């Protein structure tokens, strides 16, 4: 009755289970057989983003929720398997279920006239159903829709291969004794490569920019777990810079010595991908680094190099768009694509909306989704209050004409903070 929380994932169960703390009626509708959102997936074979290798690049001291500590013996970087279970557990243990409707997908979303929303969500039998609730918390994830290369590299409609997305892609496994390239140099392609190199043939990775690789531990210690150090905070932009530089030359040495391209901005002035494996791979030639791709010529693929390889499939780890198909109007959106929400959350215009997840931290989110929800449910209920839209709209315009000013217009920049900052406004 309440409110509306659209999905299950870490960030509606988040959600659900502050506005249980605080007595509000509530429910959550998830499209899937169970929680746990994209950790769910790997493992049920089904198409998400993740994959049969996906262990966390975050420490789960940190990665967890704060009052639902992970598992004892389960591992710094748990596996897709170990966080889904810990999830579920998480929702068994606070009560949630009670309020969540499985595979029930939300079609449609909208404001009436007088503030309460009516929300269409798909049961099983496809069959449709409108129902109307006083507030909905949109927890959708920025995950759903892959991002393939627009020109598609030409000759893409006569390669006698397969060409895929790291949505679609699943085990190692399913490419035995074949040809791949991996495309990107993201968290997504760093990974699948190193799983085809103990299942494919052969596994080339095609790279056109050129990415910091960081080791994911440096002094045995994680790098998000030093970014929570007092020794790495208390330093300087340029005094961790270098303190970086320095501690990547002694670790892994230099990228050009690995035939990666080298990035044109420093770290932290351009992404990092973490890989403790990727840089290994390559010495041991079981995955090879290439240039970007330029063409299919039947059975093979050329590359911008002018080299040629027999390729019985391309996955492509280009990344992700965010969409809000259920949001039959603009998603938080306006204009060159900035996100409008107060403080990465509260739409200006739309009384009743919130947004919870759509942030991207330096870092796990988990303490990020767990601050909104704390807010979200005292906004509800009326016990936190906004400021007026015109002046929510002077924090937003302030968010963003700084963000194209320390990031620099470029993609879902908008939607990026700061941790420590941004959560002690919480
Ligand atoms: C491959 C990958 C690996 C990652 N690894 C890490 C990591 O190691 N550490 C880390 O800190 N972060 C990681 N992240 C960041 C990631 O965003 C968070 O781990 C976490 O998934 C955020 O959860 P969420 O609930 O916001 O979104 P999601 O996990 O995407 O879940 C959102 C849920 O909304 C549901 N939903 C969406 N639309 C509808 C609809 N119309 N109707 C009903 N239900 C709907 C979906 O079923 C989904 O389950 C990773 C992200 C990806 C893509
Ligand atoms: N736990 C983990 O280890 C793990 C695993 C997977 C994903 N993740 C997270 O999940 C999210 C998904 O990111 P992602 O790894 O899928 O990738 P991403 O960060 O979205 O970047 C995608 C990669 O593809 C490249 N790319 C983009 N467009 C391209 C194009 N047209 N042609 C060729 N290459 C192109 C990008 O290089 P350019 O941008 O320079 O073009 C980049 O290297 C991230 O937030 C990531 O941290 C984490
Ligand atoms: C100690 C060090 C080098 C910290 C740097 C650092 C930079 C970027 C990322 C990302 C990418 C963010 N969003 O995709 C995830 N973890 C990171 C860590």
């Amino acid at each position: 009755m309440r409110v509306c929380v659209i999905g299950a994932g870490l960030s509606g169960l988040a959600v659900g289970h502050a506005l249980k703390e605080r007595g509000i009626s509530f429910v959550c509708l998830e499209k899937a057989p169970d929680v746990g959102g994209i950790w769910r997936q790997p493992g049920a074979g089904e198409r998400g983003p993740g994959y049969r290798t996906l262990h966390l690049n975050t420490a789960k001291q940190l990665t967890g929720y704060a009052d639902f500590p992970m598992p004892d013996a389960y591992p710094l970087y748990p596996r897709h398997s170990q966080v889904a279970a810990y999830l579920r557990s998480f929702a068994e243990w606070a009560g949630l279920l009670d309020h969540v409707e499985l595979r029930t997908e939300v079609v449609s979303v909208r404001q009436d006239a007088d503030g309460p929303w009516t929300v269409v969500s798909r049961g099983a039998d496809g069959a449709q159903v409108s129902r109307r609730f006083e507030q909905v918390v949109v927890a959708s994830g920025h995950h759903n829709e892959p991002a393939l290369p627009d020109p598609l590299p030409a000759g893409a409609d006569s390669f006698a291969g397969t060409i895929l997305h790291s949505l679609d892609y699943r085990d190692g496994g399913d490419f035995a004794g074949r040809r791949v390239v991996v495309v990107g140099l993201g968290a997504s392609a760093v990974d699948i490569a190193a799983d085809l190199s103990r299942h494919a043939e052969r596994t080339l990775l095609s790279v056109r920019r050129g990415l910091h690789i960081v080791p994911k531990q440096l002094f045995g210690m994680s790098v998000d777990e030093i970014a929570e150090a007092p020794w790495w905070n208390e330093m300087s932009f340029d005094e961790r810079r270098r303190w970086v530089e320095q501690a990547l030359l002694v670790a892994r040495g230099r990228l050009s010595d690995y035939g990666l391209p080298e990035p044109d901005h420093p770290v932290f002035s351009s992404a990092t991908t973490l890989s403790d494996e990727i840089l290994s791979r390559i010495r041991h030639g079981a995955v090879t680094p290439k240039p970007a791709i330029a063409s299919f010529d039947g059975d093979r693929v050329v590359f911008t190099d002018g080299t040629s390889e027999p390729a019985d499939a391309v996955v492509y780890c280009t990344g992700f768009h965010m969409t809000f198909p259920f949001l039959p109007a603009g998603c938080p959106m306006s204009a060159d694509g900035s996100v409008e929400l107060y403080r990465r959350v509260v739409p200006a215009d739309r009384p009743g909306l919130y947004f919870v997840g759509l942030v991207r931290p330096v870092g796990a989110i988990t303490r990020l989704v767990e601050a909104q929800a704390e807010w979200v449910a005292r906004l509800v209920d009326g016990a936190a209050v906004l400021p007026a839209a015109d002046q929510m709209r002077e924090e937003i315009g302030t968010y963003l004409t700084g963000i194209v000013q320390r990031y620099g217009r470029t993609e879902g920049a908008s939607i990026q903070v700061d941790v420590g900052p941004y959560l002690a406004e919480f």
